[PDB]
């Protein structure tokens, strides 16, 4: 009837992930679908992607179909009265009846935040990875550059097996000296990502930043695509799905 | 026996306040004193100030007495293994056995965060005051200016019995366009503050920013020290105790 693109922000700490999983488990998709009826929409939400348990989102897109006559500009506010405090709709747009949040996406962007300081931070404990040791940003930037472009990224995926060639469009490191302390931010942009990939890339880069054979080691993992050569997956609370882009119309 | 000056950071949302309040409530003092014996210290902590339920601190000073031989360098880590996830020591320094965190403070600084944006922010729901309507930033600065200097701030106070005269050294607005929206930070620094004073000044300022008689109306509040004229107290989650300064002696 009317199909809308909903942008959602969520604190993923108290969710078992985005995808609805059954057996009572609390999920982002589950909670958005639980509230769609309240606005005259079918209880079905198709997401642009999938976030693991604990990972956050700034503007995760979902398309939904509303039977009702609610004006678009009224949808966020209305769904927000119904949604829990850790998941809110921060935008809505009328799209083509044809629109598909997952398939029509040009690209997806993620951001990982590391907070470098002598002591843990109660204020940012679920928002950034606390790292006590000094970090070698130069070694990290040289490894980051190895990841750019067309590669088989399976060496960084998780329970992933599937056709692994992806093309990383962007992989940059930013240091922003916040008050809660100094932060190192890793940004990644690509059409799509393997499941677990970003957290995978981040854990090995972190190893680079401390001590772990130089950026050089990342060429083997990209070449062979052998998971046992990467480092451990970075914790979920420092990861954020930033946004997805779609072609005009 | 040594007297140490501890600096603590805490997420105030799951605390009834800083000082003990009985009634079996969880407070910052309670939890710190709970941990202190694991370091061979007397289970007593005196803070530089007070924070209501929900308000935060980046560096709240506390003085404690340690009996053990523990090196100053090691107490933040030792206390942190024992403390809850929402409260940690981020600094420790030996001082005079005669040092008083509250009485010897030259000044205290506070910061309040307002985030102006169309929709709520689940990620910053316990860190900034969400405000939808734009803020007359001009009026707020005019009002802020009327607050600087020596006055009887009891009109901004709540349940205080001390002498109302204080000297507000700094009172400034800082706006930054940010990723989560427009960040409006209010900063205050004075020798000391009355109970509820900072939240009352912030609450009256929000009214100005939104539509409270002009900034002028704060004159009446300072002259008469009548709290009946002040605005509602500001929600706690946007307030942060930043730091305190002591004399080098």
């Amino acid at each position: 009837m009317r199909r809308l693109l909903l942008l959602c922000e969520y604190d993923g700490t108290l969710f078992a992930g985005l995808q609805r999983q059954g057996r009572g488990l609390r999920t982002v998709q589950g909670e958005l679908e639980r509230a769609l009826p309240g606005i005259g929409a079918l209880p079905k939400a198709v997401a642009a992607g999938r976030t693991d348990a604990g990972v956050h989102a700034l503007a995760m897109p979902f398309h939904v179909d509303v039977e009702s006559a609610i004006p678009v500009e009224k949808v966020p506010e209305a769904l927000n009265r119904l949604l829990p405090e850790d998941l809110k709709v921060v935008g809505a747009r009328e799209v083509a009846p044809d629109f598909h949040a997952r398939k029509d996406a040009l690209w997806r962007a993620y951001r990982y935040r590391i907070l470098v300081r002598p002591h843990p931070s109660p204020l940012l404990r679920h928002r950034a990875l606390w790292v006590r040791r000094p970090l070698d940003l130069e070694a990290m930037e040289e490894a980051l550059s190895l990841l750019l472009g067309r590669h088989n990224f399976l060496g960084f995926a998780k329970e992933e097996t599937r056709p692994g060639e992806r093309e990383l469009l962007e992989a940059r490191l930013q240091v922003a000296e916040g008050e809660a302390g100094l932060e190192v931010r890793l940004y990644f942009r690509g059409k799509s990502f393997l499941r677990g990939q970003v957290r995978g890339m981040v854990g090995t880069l972190l190893e680079v930043g401390l001590g772990k054979r130089p950026p050089e080691s990342l060429k083997a993992i990209l070449k062979t695509a052998d998971r046992r050569l990467a480092g451990p997956t970075a914790p979920a609370h420092g990861l954020y799905f930033v946004e997805a882009a779609y072609p005009e119309e």
